[PDB]
């Protein structure tokens, strides 16, 4: 339910609304079945996986997603709901997201994850 990171302090963290059904989490490099809605600190809606025809999918930290993405998702069950709280360090700081993000700004994302072992 809320933000830091364990070991940095700065990292991610993540709010809950519907907890999981199948009690267990991903495993470091496992298939993930995710979808994701996200947003930049202004409240602007530069990104939704369902709008572009189908889900999202990726392999837990293999270069992939973002450093935020595999410590908040490590932590999610199969079938739960929640939205993630960002910061650019795990994310878009030492980068930039291509169309418009610049090295310094906060990050939003809301993600339903489906199943991964399994």
């Amino acid at each position: 339910g809320v933000d830091i990171s364990p070991k940095q302090d700065e990292g991610v963290l993540k709010v809950i609304k519907r907890e999981g059904t199948g009690t267990e989490t991903p495993m470091i490099g496992d298939r993930v079945f995710v979808h994701y809605t996200g947003w930049l600190l202004d409240g602007t809606k530069f990104d939704s996986s369902l709008d572009r025809k189908d889900k999202f999918s990726f392999d837990l930290g293999k270069g992939e997603v973002i450093k935020a993405w595999d410590i908040a998702v490590a932590t999610m069950k199969v079938g739960e709901l929640c939205r993630i709280t960002c910061k650019p360090e795990y994310a878009y700081g030492s980068a930039g997201s291509p169309p418009k993000i610049p090295p310094n700004a906060t990050l939003v994302f809301e993600v339903e994850l489906f199943e991964f072992k399994g």
